[PDB]
């Protein structure tokens, strides 16, 4: 019942994004806000379209909103940042979690800088090229660390059919386990992780958690962290 | 190189289906599976070729616990690899029940068959994934599961979901030798635990093919 009552935005609807959405949609989340920029049978409509198709198809419950902007431009940033404040489940609240699900530093950098200012929690989440590694993180801005407090963490890891078969199976893993975390911080029930990295070579799980970090470089980061150290 | 492969799954619901779809995206080369109450392996069969026809399939639908078809269970395991009369490279127990397991076990120490074993609780908190090596470490009969603690509309689905990825990674690992191989790995969704252990077979096992595979790789190995 419970999850009906949710929405969570998706930026980035490429493999581990697909995979993301396909699952919430499947658990019967409330909305998908769909952001990508990227055009793909439907090879040739823009990816948020095809995906809505498909996945409005799997659940035709869930409540699709897409987006085919690039979120770095200043211009279509405003845009994301009123969906994000105003794109809830009911129209004037915000959404209940953002999931970054996309490939490059740039569009990170540009999905922190909105959560900071908004006071949005989000999770982060990364295959690595070598198709071997990932990550998820969890931001809850002023709480833990934000994106911009330090430099891009990696996950160690270290041929061609190799990656190949890879890729997808830890895109599949890394795309469950980020979606168990997403019910466990909706539903709130067991504890979700701060960083959790997955090394598919040999099967290791690393966790940790990262305090904010009082110089960060964005402003609203160190302004979140002031009211948080103050409740 | 996975084209040249075959694996056997046995369950084709939960873990299996996600197992059978995963390693039909890859390409395996074939894929055998068993099931037993179209068919529940028949319909399996339909969607996977749909998805990659490059993929073979040979289904059965027979109940492997009774002697007469254990008999053809085995047959297929020492004969229906990718080249018919050549042994399956891995077989995958994804079934939800001990009998089935046990009964999988039997087999693979008599054949000397290496396989995994995977599984997820009830309740969705747990689940995990098992490489047994007949002679060189613990078989299904060897020791009980000791390994500790490793929303339900919404979490079942999710837990198996890893389980069958972490399961299939380990599938590519083992026969297209990279990585490591895992021989126990646990998951715990409430916490994000996975516990991992190797354990070595138990020389009083009550399988005798156990102990008679343990004895020829102690020989193997002076
Ligand atoms: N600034 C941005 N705004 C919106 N979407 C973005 C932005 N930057 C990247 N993306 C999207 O994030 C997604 C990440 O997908 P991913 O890298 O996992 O797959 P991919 O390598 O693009 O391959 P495929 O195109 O087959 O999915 C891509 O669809 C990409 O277009
Ligand atoms: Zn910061
Ligand atoms: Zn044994």
């Amino acid at each position: 019942e419970k999850i009906r009552t949710f929405a969570v935005a998706i930026v980035g609807v490429g493999g581990v994004g697909s995979v993301t959405a396909e699952m919430l949609t499947r658990c019967g989340i409330g909305k998908l806000l769909l952001f990508d920029y990227d055009k793909v049978h439907q090879a040739g409509l823009s990816k948020v379209q095809a995906a809505e198709h498909t996945l409005r198809n799997i659940n035709p419950d869930v409540l699709f909103e897409v987006h085919n902007y690039n979120i770095t431009t200043v211009e279509n940033f405003q845009h994301f940042m009123d969906r994000i404040s105003n794109g809830g489940l009911e129209e004037g609240k915000p959404v209940d979690l953002v999931l970054s699900c996309v490939d490059n530093f740039e569009a990170r950098m540009t999905i922190n800088t909105a959560c900071n200012e908004l006071g949005q929690t989000w999770m982060e989440s990364g295959v690595s090229e070598n198709a071997v590694s990932g990550h998820i993180q969890l931001i809850i801005p002023g709480e833990s660390a934000c994106f911009a407090c330090a430099p891009p963490l990696v996950v160690a890891a270290n041929r061609e059919g190799v990656c190949a078969a890879s890729l997808p199976t830890t895109m599949g893993v890394v795309a469950g386990i980020l979606v168990q975390n997403v019910l466990k911080f909706l539903l709130n029930f067991g504890t979700v992780s701060f960083y959790l990295g997955y090394n598919a070579m040999q099967d290791f799980f690393p966790t940790m958690s990262m305090k904010p970090n009082p110089q960060c470089d964005d402003r609203n980061c160190r302004k979140q962290q002031e009211e948080y150290k103050k409740k």
